Parts: C-alpha cells; structure tokens; sequence
C-alpha cells in the first residue's frame, strides 16, 4: 500500500521534521515520492481537507497549513496505511498514546504534527492531490 | 492547568533527569516554577504523601524520597494534570505501558522516577508544599 | 526471574542490536549471561522453536533465523519474563504498539527483531537450549 | 546568510539514516528551502555535479554509486551555511573524520559517505543550479 | 573536585532544548549541586554576571537577549568541572564550535549560543555567588 | 579489513552505557564477529591484557576495578577497525578526550573511563588471542 503524510507547518517551526519522519524511516517504510513547499497554495489544503468543509474549524485550519511550509511523503509498505495512523497517534491530545507521534510530540488537537491517510480510498485521493503526475 | 512533578531520587542515582524532563519538554510544557533540594525535609515528604500515611509503605516511602536529591517542578499547559499523569505510566511496572516514563525506565512499583499531580485538587495542594510563597 | 531473549539476524542486518538491548538495559534488566552466534546451528533453532514445527512457516522461519547472526541473552529480574514480553510488543505488525520494540521497529510478522520467553515453563526450557551448561 | 546544497547519498537510504542526517542539520537551526526525492537520479545529472572528477580513477564507481538507489537534494539556508555544514559533514576519509561529525560517526567509506556538501560559495551557486533550475 | 556555574540561556527555552543541554552534562557523570530557575533574571544580576563585557559593543543586546526568557542557573560539581564543562561548551563563535560540543552541534549564532560555563576557578566563585548568594 | 578487541568496563554496566558505547560501534558500521560476556573477569586474564602496566602506579587499582563487576569481550571486524575505533573511543585523559568521542561524552575519569580497545595490529592479535583463545 501507499499512504499520503503531511509534515504540518507546526514541525517546521519546533524543529521535529527528522524525528517524525525518522520514526518512519525506523519502522522501515519506503519514501516513493516527496515534495517541499514552502507554502502549499490554500486550494490544494482546501482540497486536500474537502471533508472538513463545513466544520468550525475549517478556516483556521486552512490558515494553519499556509502558515508555513510541508513537506508530503508517499510512503509504501505492507498495510502502510493503518501501520501509519497507529504510529501517529490519535488527533486529540487527551487520548494520543505516549509511544506514538502525537502522542510524544503534540499538545494541542489542531497543530498536530503529521497528517497520514486514514484510509485506501482516502490515500488515493490525497495522493492525486499533492502529486497528481 | 499547572500540575506538580517531582523527579524522585532514583532518576538522579541513574541520570535520568534530563531524560525524563525531556519527554515533558518535547510534548511542550511550560516550565513555570523549579526548586532543586539537595534533601527534601522529612516534613515536605510527608505531607506530599499525607494520603498514604496509614500504607505498609509510608516508611520506606518517605525514607527513598529523602535519600536524594528531588527536583520539584511546576508544569502548564492545556489539560496539563492529565496529560502528564499519562506520559507518567502506571505505578506498577507489570502494568506502565511502553512509551510512558514508567513504562520504558522504571521497573520498581516504589521507585519509579517520577510524581505527577493527579487532579485540579491535589495538583494546587502539592503546588502549595513545594512553592508555599 | 530469568527470561531468554534473542536479538533475530534482522537485528544484525538492520544495524539495530544495539537500540534493542538498550531499550531492554534502560528498564534495568541485568545480564546474566550472553552468546554471540554467527550462525546457530539449525538443530538449536529447531529445538527453541518446536511448538511450530507444524506451522506452514515452520521452515522459512528455520532459514531465517540461521540467516545471519544471534545475540542469546538471558535476563534477570523482578516479573522479567511478562516485563519483557510486554516491551517486545505483539507479533503482529497490525498489532505491536507503538513504544514497543516491534511497535517502533519492525514491519514483517516473520523477522520481528527479537524473541522473548512468553512463560516460566518455557524461560527454563529456553535457556537450557541456549545455555545448556 | 547563504544556502547551500546537499545531498543525501544512496547509501543514507540503504542504511536507514536519512532523518538521522537531516536531523543533525536540523538541530544546528538550518532551513530547508529547496528539496526534491529522486528515486534514481539521471546519470548526467550526477556526472555533472562531479564534473570535476570526471578524469578521476574513483569517477564511474562513483556515478554508479550515487544512481544505485534513491537520493535528496536539498538547498539549506543558514548565516555561513556553507562552511558550518562542511564542517558538520566530516572529512571524506574516513580515517581522518572527527567523532561527532556526520561522517565520523556514521561513514566507514572514502565512497559511500552518506552526503555531499557544497564546498564554496561558486560551487553552491553551481549545484543549486544543477539540482534546482 | 570542582564546582563551577553554568547558565541555561534563553534560547533554549525558546528552542525546547534545555534537557538536551543538562543530559549531555549529566551523562558525562556532573552532579547538581544547586540549580534556580528564573522566569526572567532581573537585568542587575545579568549585567553583574557579564560585568566583565560592560563597555563592549555587544553588551546591551547581550542583555537584553538574557532578559528576553526563562534562564536556569546550575552549579555543577566534579573534577576538574570547569574546564570540562567549558569544553563539552564549545567555542562562542559558530565559524570554530566543534561538533560534538553544544554549541557545535545546536547553535548557530555567536550571541545566542544556549549555554553559559565560567571559565576559571575565580570566575566560577564569582558567578557562583551572584546566582547563589 | 582488520579486527580488533573492545572490552565494555565494569564502569559501563553500573552506568547502564553498555548498549550506548556498542551502538556507537554499531553506527560506525563494524560488524561483530566474536563476543563473550564475563559476569566476573579471571584475575589472571586482565592481569595479561594489562600487562604491559604491571609496574605502574595504577596496576592494582586497574585490575581490582576490571574485575568488579561484569565486562563483555568484543571482537569487531572492519577496514582500518583497530585506528577507526580508538579514535571513537578518545583519549584516556578526561582533560583530553574529544566531545563526540565515548569517553569525551561519557567517561569522567582517567581510570573508570569504560570502554577498551586494541591500540595496534600486534596488540589486537594478541588481546584477541586473550580473551577468544
Ligand atoms: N476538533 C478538531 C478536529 C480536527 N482539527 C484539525 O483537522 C484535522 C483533523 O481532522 P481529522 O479528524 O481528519 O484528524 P486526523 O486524521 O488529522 O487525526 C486535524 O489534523 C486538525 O488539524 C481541529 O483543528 N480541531
Ligand atoms: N504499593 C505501593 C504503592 C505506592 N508506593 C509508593 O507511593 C507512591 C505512589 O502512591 P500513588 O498510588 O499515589 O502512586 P503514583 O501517583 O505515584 O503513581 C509511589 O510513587 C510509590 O513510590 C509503593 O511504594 N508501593
Ligand atoms: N504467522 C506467523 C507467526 C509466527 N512467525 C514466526 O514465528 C515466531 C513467533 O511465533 P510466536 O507465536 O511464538 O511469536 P512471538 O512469541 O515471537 O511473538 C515469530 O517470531 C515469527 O518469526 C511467522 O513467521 N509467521
Ligand atoms: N579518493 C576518493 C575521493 C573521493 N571519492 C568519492 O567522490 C567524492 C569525492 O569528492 P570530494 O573529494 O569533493 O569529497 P567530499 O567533498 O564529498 O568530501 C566523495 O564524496 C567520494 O564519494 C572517492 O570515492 N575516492
Ligand atoms: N563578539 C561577541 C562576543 C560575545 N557575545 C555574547 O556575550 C557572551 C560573550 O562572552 P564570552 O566572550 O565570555 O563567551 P562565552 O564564554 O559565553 O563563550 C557570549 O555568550 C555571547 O552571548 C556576542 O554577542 N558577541
Ligand atoms: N595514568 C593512568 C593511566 C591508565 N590508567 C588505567 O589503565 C588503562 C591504561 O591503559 P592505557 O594507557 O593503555 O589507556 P587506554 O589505551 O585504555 O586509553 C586505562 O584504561 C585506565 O583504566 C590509569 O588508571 N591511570
Ligand atoms: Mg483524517
Ligand atoms: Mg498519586
Ligand atoms: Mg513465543
Ligand atoms: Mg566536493
Ligand atoms: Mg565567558
Ligand atoms: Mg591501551
């Protein structure tokens, strides 16, 4: 499988890039693809949470993802997909378990580190998204 | 929140402080207050454990907290009683899952490392016996 | 409690004994004794692992294990043999938690790294087959 | 201010250090503003960032090398980023690095060195413009 | 057997780097003696620390920097600790910091570089009594 | 490619250091290819391996530290092993070992200074005909 994760603008600014991506790298899935942007064009987030349109939290959310830079990352790997949401740990930091990402890393529900795909059809799409060659 | 955290003695006799304040640090608490004692008095011990002065163990318990050196500190944050109980890990070892302090450094029910607040009530209670002004 | 561990050729392979056994020394285990194996024999690998002998991965499991070379190590401590256990983490990748050794290292059921006794029956059995003396 | 371009080899990606490279760069406050994943990249590519070895005994084996598995160009931007990270890289012999460099640490091969590091402001310019047109 | 003082800098809070700079003294076997943290030093106890550079051009922002954030002031004890501590330091200027030294592997600026030692046994007595009266 | 003889000290399992010295080995590439655990070391043969010391000073005081507690026998295999280890492991002196180096980081002590390794071709042979006879 190949799964879609984000490195959130929140780990540009605290300095986590490498210690999120490396626990990736240590549980031994392949980067397929990568990009930089130093700031993902508001559309492309927009799209890319398309499902959290009609949220409350939609804007400040897409405001945070332009806030600075993301680097996103096909990672390939048997089960890939649900492997990475376990070791991202859950969105909300009064149940992420210590030992994963979010877990370790995060402390607020919105800046939360990482994004990876939730789901096969999930990560097809986001995949189109970020590298639609 | 502000919680209360002691490094017990046990994580100075293995220098594991700075290991154990990292992992509060990375999850990005706010170090507020800190009182290094080179000997906590009898005294302080025993009113931090005022609630466990009828247990088999209230001795030797205030014993090992005076037998070193014990850092007090003051944590803020977001849900920060709770958030740091977990990273904490169970007092017993067949049960402080890896990936908690405990957890991972900690194989003693008495010693383990570390003391963490465990509600809004006993976090103010603790925060006035370690930082009484 | 003693239990027997064993750091797999993937270990090796990977460059990960290290990272292993200091998870394991962190916790304070002890060791109480030690073989480096360049290969083990397959008649050892055999015994240690009869209970499958029946199991479809039975011989694929075999070649594996004298693929490259062994750490045996036998650990002491209080409730070591579930202790360890526990920091191993599941089998199964879809299942080891993050924190765990296999949570965080391993990606594949079959080279997962590192075996730990499972029981007090089999901790003496495996420990007379790799430390028969 | 400078950048400066980096390369992490093939054999960062074999040996599983990809982050724990990006990460030293990271912790010495550097910024990432270009970088780009290349599964393979083109011979001439390569062979034009050596061009100054092109009449060298080691130039073949060190194009194929640097073609024999994936690597990451990176533009890092940083007050004097260009003599700091040559410095942080380590000499390429590997008998002459100094432990605490990426290469003294990490790299047992004059080749296989992990990663490149522009040398000089007219060199950097060069390269950005190889990697990044 | 010496004591000497050293200054966790306000960079470090900012940078979340505090428990990094205290482990690497820590693992090299130094021992708190006394330690006090601040929310913010009071300028006189700044500018009587760094009296020394009081008609340099650098001193105000120099000032203003430590001021500027939470510092932590340590006195650390062991053989020979001053000159040992000083050279775990490394150099003020970012251009000649080792790797391997604090500053070396995590600073990047000549003003802010993390971390204060004192750099004599007569400065140590000094600086002592000013954070520790 | 040559082999050469590291002993882990008594000072690195009191410390619980062993899987940190070994992993920095580990990093650095070179492969295990012989390895004994001694839970208490013969008198006799530390007395042979140090005999080059048997006049000086520090000779008893040596070989009552070597045997206090357990060491591990190492033998590694690699290009240059025997000078690319020594470097790693630095100078004997605590005013002189290198940060980044083992000892520089680690060993605060010009006695219980934790690792040992071969200093030549000759004297690898002969330690590892010690210890591996
Ligand atoms: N209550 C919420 C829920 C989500 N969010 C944001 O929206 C994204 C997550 O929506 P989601 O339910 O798909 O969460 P994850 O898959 O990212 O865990 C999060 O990563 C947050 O950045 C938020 O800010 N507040
Ligand atoms: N069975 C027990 C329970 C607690 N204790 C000690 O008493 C303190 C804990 O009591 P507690 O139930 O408040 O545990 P924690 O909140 O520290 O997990 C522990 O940290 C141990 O040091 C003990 O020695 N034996
Ligand atoms: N479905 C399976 C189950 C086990 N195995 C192998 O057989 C050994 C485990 O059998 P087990 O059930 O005793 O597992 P652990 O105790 O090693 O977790 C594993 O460590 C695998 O190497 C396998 O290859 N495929
Ligand atoms: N004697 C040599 C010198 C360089 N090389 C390789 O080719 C590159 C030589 O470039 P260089 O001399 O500019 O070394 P660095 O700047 O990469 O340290 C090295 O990174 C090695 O991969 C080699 O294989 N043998
Ligand atoms: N040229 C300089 C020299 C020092 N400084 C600052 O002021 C302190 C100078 O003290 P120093 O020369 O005793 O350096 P260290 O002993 O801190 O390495 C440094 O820590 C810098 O923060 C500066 O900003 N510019
Ligand atoms: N002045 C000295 C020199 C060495 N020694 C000890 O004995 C060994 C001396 O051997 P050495 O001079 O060959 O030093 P290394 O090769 O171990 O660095 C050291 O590892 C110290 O443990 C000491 O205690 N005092
Ligand atoms: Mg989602
Ligand atoms: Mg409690
Ligand atoms: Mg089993
Ligand atoms: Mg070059
Ligand atoms: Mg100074
Ligand atoms: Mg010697």
């Amino acid at each position: 499988q190949r799964t879609l994760v984000l490195i959130k603008p929140d780990a540009f600014e605290r300095s986590l890039v490498a210690e999120i991506m490396g626990r990736i790298e240590k549980k031994n899935f392949k980067i397929v693809s990568m990009k930089f942007w130093s700031k993902a064009p508001r559309n492309l987030i927009e799209q890319h949470y398309k499902e959290h349109s009609e949220q409350s939290y939609f804007n400040d959310l897409c405001d945070f993802m332009v806030s600075g830079p993301i680097i996103s990352i096909v990672y390939e790997g048997t089960d890939a997909i649900s492997k990475i949401r376990r070791l991202q740990g859950n969105t909300n930091p009064l149940a992420s378990a210590p030992g994963t990402i979010r877990g370790d890393l995060a402390n607020d529900i919105g800046e939360n580190l990482i994004h990876a795909s939730d789901s096969e059809d999930s990560a097809v799409d986001e995949i189109s998204i970020w590298f639609p060659e």
